[PDB]
Parts: structure tokens; C-alpha cells; sequence
């Protein structure tokens, strides 16, 4: 048998870390032993785990299914106590609410070489500004002092983001993250507090420890092309912008263009910026602002969207343009942090 | 040709009300464009889906008369970015439309107001919370059927049904409403109308009907609809007569329970001296039980129903304790309140 009685949102709580990641693979198992009730499931590809400590009557594993049992704790009252028994059918009680599951054992349920830590939220940051960008490039760049370098790329466009890198690093390879896996994780780092997060890599899966939370993922076979092939080395043209400013005016224009009119042309003159789309079913959208240029005046266009989930990741009040003509690849930057870098491919306007 | 100033926030909320109307699925470009009318110190914005039409009207200080038609969600979509509180200036120099924000200017292609498509012998008012609640008790049960029982005392009456499932409420009826008949209202307005009642607040709603229009003005807002072609059955047939047996319990606790076992659609009640049992079961998935306290001292029975259209009326009742009026397990369910003024009748189903 099994028998375990747990708080409701306590329980509801450490429910929902799993509740976003084959008749067995819809379910999620409890193993309940040694004082500590673990919660787990898998997608092959995935796998996370919660657990939290708890008086557990009996040991024992049930496998049940997942969403329907999310949806059962989110009716039963708030802070009441859930008595949860087998006697292949599991029984959930809450005052006499009696609940009676088809579940499957647990028989039918599924060496790291390096080890370090890094803070959550840090962490997040990373992903954040590479998310929007196969999967992203976790290696490490030995540059006197080493950093710890996240890249994501789509053939010419790109996006870098460089940290100084903790103890425990040196040794590690070059491995590609699932997109996949990626947005589980900053899911999972945005529904907790911040904290220490421990990285162990091994040869095909990576795991994230975050105290209750442990999640697990495979790693993708290939190789990365050297991304600073795409990455363009001399652009003359430096101009400047204020990024809030910016990124609102950005927003303003491309309504004009919901659909796949979502380039805008920006006409750069001398300490002068006009903002053009246009939309021959629509009509036509205009704005200037300030703009730290004394180069040659360039007309060059962009992606709306591409541009605000760039300028929503940098995070100085200014925005930084390397740029060439209207055909050569941009690269932006921060002003005061060479932490990331990003690479946009203009388009025609 | 005309010029406005006008507060971006005042004029987003004057732009989401007549916004749902605009038919983003049509065809014609006209019927997709809203128009604006200037005149006399307030601005009137008016759209429609040839089925409705909505026109909210606020007080502006104008600079130039003058109208235009202008498509809807592409200016809706604009006026919620632009910063909230500031003004707005909008332009002509028909067709032409220039808009101006700071150093944002738009330039957008319209159509002029002449391109725009355009007697009421009934008139009487109802209060804006007591209409809106005739609507909610409604909306979940083609159309619904408008009309008065002559009942020495007059009664408003709401109908709408389903063959036997159906839902009636009734109100004391005001000045004005004797000689107004029977009509029936799509239920493409009924949704519309009610989704307009909870965004403004309490006041008196000026009712015009006449041979095939109903108008409902809401202070700023006006709001028009056709009338639906056909007959509505004499629902005084569907209504159980004899209904014997009658349980009572709590709204509140009876939702819960019944929302929890639903979890796992038909529920089966079995029902005894003082004991109610829920029982749902699902052979893929498994069984759910629950117990709670009733008010019966019937022939016990044991009768199904749909989960969710029970939740619906407990959800639109009022009084702690709900009312059941039952035969067997095959004979329709009457649900009352106690305020006996609205009544529910649902199908029963095998479990």
C-alpha cells in the first residue's frame, strides 16, 4: 500500500512546478520515503522533480495522471488536508470530497564530470537575452579571465551574452541546450524566489538543482559553427539612442503595419532620427527623436518585433548601433555592459 | 476640414465600447471603418455589423466640425499605445486622415462619411443593474423571446429555451410598457448588450421598441438591434406542472461540491431522508464522491443532470438555499429560489 497526508497548498504549490512538462507518460509518479515526499515526471527529453518534507505514514509509488490531479487540488478548499491511499487505484480524500484515480505502478516508470553554482536570477538573465534568438551555446571563452558565454544565432542573426564565470568551470566543453529545455527553465526560474542553482553536466544531460526543484535535460547532437563568422568586425557608423525612448516609439509605428508589413524604415541624419512605416492598404506612420550620429546619413530598416525583444533585453538607458549600410548586418549593444551583444539582419524598406 | 483634441485614455475608453461591433471578418472596407461625427461639443463614434449598431457620445472642446470614417481595430490598436492622458490631435485636409501625437504622426486611408449606411412607438425606462441581472439569469440558456403576462399585476418576462430546457424571469413592469408586445432579440445582441452594461455605471436605460427595432440608449452609449423572424413556442407547456417531490440545500456549498466532483459531464444525486450523495464516474479516468446536507423528506431518488448548466444557475441564483422540484429520475427539474421571480427548468440525464 502507500498513504501520505499532505497540506492542500502546500501541495498545490509544489504541483504546479511539474505541471507544465502514451498512456504512462501523461501521468506523474509520488514516491514517498525517508520523511520527504518526491513528485516527478518526464517527457524523455525532460524530466523535473519537487520535493518537499512530509510525515508519510506508508512508503510506496503510484503513478497517476498529471493535469487531472493539478485540476482536482485547484477545486478542493484552500488549506485543507488531503489524505491520498491505494489499497492500481488511488484514493484522494478532502472532508468527504472522495476521489477514486486509474493510475499504473511505479515498475512502469523511466556521472557528471563538472559541478558549479550560479544565482537564479542571474541565471534567468542569460536565457532571457538569448531566448528570443536549434538551441543556445553553452561553452566557456578563455580570455585571461574566463567567461561563462551563451549564444544563439539563426544563421546570420545572433545573440552573445557573456558573464564572468564561477569556480568549478574550467575543463567544461561545448554543448548545445534544447529550445525546449530553455523555456521550461525560465519558467521554473520565474515561479520561485532567488536563490543558488547547481549546474552538473554530464555527457548528455545537464541538470538544475534549486533546492526542492531538480530539473533534467538531454543535449543535442551536433556541432556549433563558430558564430563569430557571423558576427561583423568593423562597422564605422556608431549611433546612439535613448533605449526607453526608443523601444516606445518602435511601438508606436509598426500598428500600421499588424500584419507582414512589420518592417520599419529608419532614416538616420545628423543628431536626428525619423521612424518610417508604411502600408499601402493602411497608410503611413512618422516620428523622430534625438540621436547621438556623425556618420554618413543611412537609410536602413528593420524587423518591428526583432528590434523590441533586443531593446527589451538591453537595460542601459542607451542603445548602441555598429552599423555599415542597409544591407550589412547591425550590432547592438549596451552602453555601458559588453556582457551581451546582438546581430540583426536588416530588411528592405 | 476637421479638427479634434481629445484626451487619448477618455478616448480609449469612448473607442472600446463601439470596438467589439466592427465585423474584422467583412468584406466590404466601409463596414470595417467607424464613423466619427463632430457636431455641437461632443464627439459621437458610431459603427456597425449591418445586425447592430453602438454609438457612445462624450463632451470635447472641438476645434473643427467635420467627419470622416476611419477602420476600427487598427485605431484601436494605436490609441491603447500611444501614452496614457496625453492628446490627440485628428486631422482631415475625405479619405485622409492625419493624426498627431507629439513627433508621432499617422496618415491612414479612410472612406468619407457619406459611404456610411444610417420610428419608435413604444418608450419606457429600467433601471441599468436590474436590466443587466434579467441578462445574466438569461444569457446561458437564435434568441430570447422580450414580452408581458397581463397577471392583474404586470410582469416584465424574459423567456429563452432549449425544447424543455429553458430559463424565465420575471419583474415588475413600469410606466410606459402597456400596448409593447412580444419580440425576440438574437443572441448575438444579447451578448453585445450585456458586455456594454458592465462597463458603465448605474443608471436608468431608456427602452425604445417599435415594428422591427429595439434601441437601448445607456447615457452615453446607444446601442440598436434587429428583431429575429419566427414564432416562440408558448413555454408555459415546457414547465413541469406537477412536480412532487422538492429538495433544498445550500447554493454555495452545492456549487462547490459539485464543481469538485465535476472534475473528473452528468453527475448522479442520490437522494435520501435528509442525505445527498454526488457521484460522478468516468470509466477512463475513474470516480468521484461527495455528500452534503439537504432539505428532503421525499420518495428517495436518484437523478442526473449536467454539471456545468447547474453551476451556471447556482451561479445566478441568490439566496443561500436553492430549490429543486422533481418527479423521477426522468421527468425535467424545476430549480427555484426565496424570491420565486426567475425559474430554471433543465432536462434530466441517464446516470
Amino acid at each position: 500500500h502507500m498513504r501520505i497526508t499532505v497540506d492542500r497548498s502546500q501541495f498545490f504549490k509544489s504541483l504546479g512546478r511539474v505541471h507544465r512538462v502514451v498512456p504512462i507518460l501523461s501521468n506523474v509518479l509520488i514516491d514517498a520515503e525517508n520523511g520527504s515526499v518526491q513528485l516527478k515526471a518526464t517527457d524523455l527529453d525532460l524530466e523535473v522533480t519537487e520535493s518537499f518534507t512530509v510525515n508519510i505514514e506508508k512508503a510506496g509509488a503510484i503513478t497517476v495522471p498529471a493535469y487531472l490531479l493539478y485540476d482536482i487540488v485547484r477545486k478542493l478548499p484552500d488549506g485543507s488536508e488531503i489524505v491520498l491511499s491505494v489499497d492500481s487505484a488511488m484514493s484522494i480524500v478532502s472532508g468527504c470530497t472522495h476521489f477514486q484515480l486509474q493510475c499504473l505502478p511505479k515498475i512502469d516508470f523511466p556521472q557528471f564530470g563538472c559541478r558549479f553554482f550560479l544565482s537564479a536570477s542571474k541565471l534567468k538573465h542569460l536565457l532571457d537575452c538569448t531566448q528570443f534568438a536549434n538551441g543556445i551555446y553553452f561553452h566557456i571563452v578563455h580570455d585571461d579571465v574566463l567567461k561563462l558565454r551563451l549564444v544563439a544565432t539563426d544563421g546570420h542573426r545572433l545573440a552573445q551574452v557573456d558573464m564572468e564565470a564561477p569556480s568549478g568551470v574550467d575543463g567544461m566543453p561545448g554543448v548545445i541546450i534544447p529550445r525546449k529545455a530553455v523555456g521550461e527553465l525560465q519558467k521554473l526560474l520565474s515561479e520561485e524566489i532567488d536563490g543558488d542553482v547547481c549546474i552538473e553536466l554530464s555527457e548528455t544531460k545537464i541538470r538544475f538543482s534549486l533546492g526542492s526543484v531538480v530539473f533534467t535535460s538531454k543535449l543535442v547532437d551536433g556541432t556549433f559553427p563558430d558564430y563569430q563568422r557571423v558576427i561583423p568586425l568593423g562597422n564605422d557608423r556608431k549611433l546612439i539612442v535613448n533605449r526607453q525612448d526608443f523601444s516606445s516609439a518602435v511601438d508606436r509605428v509598426s500598428t500600421i503595419s499588424n500584419d507582414r508589413g512589420r518592417a520599419v524604415k529608419l532614416t538616420i541624419e545628423h543628431g536626428q532620427l525619423k521612424l518610417v512605416v508604411n502600408n499601402p492598404d493602411s497608410g503611413s506612420a512618422e516620428d523622430q527623436l534625438a540621436a547621438t550620429y556623425t556618420s554618413e546619413p543611412l537609410e536602413i530598416g528593420f524587423n518591428s518585433r526583432y528590434l523590441l525583444d533586443i531593446a527589451g533585453q538591453l537595460s542601459s538607458d542607451e542603445m548602441v548601433f555598429m552599423l555599415s549600410d542597409a544591407v550589412a548586418p547591425a550590432l547592438i549593444r549596451d552602453n555601458n555592459n559588453a556582457e551581451v551583444l546582438y546581430v540583426l539582419m536588416p530588411v528592405r524598406v
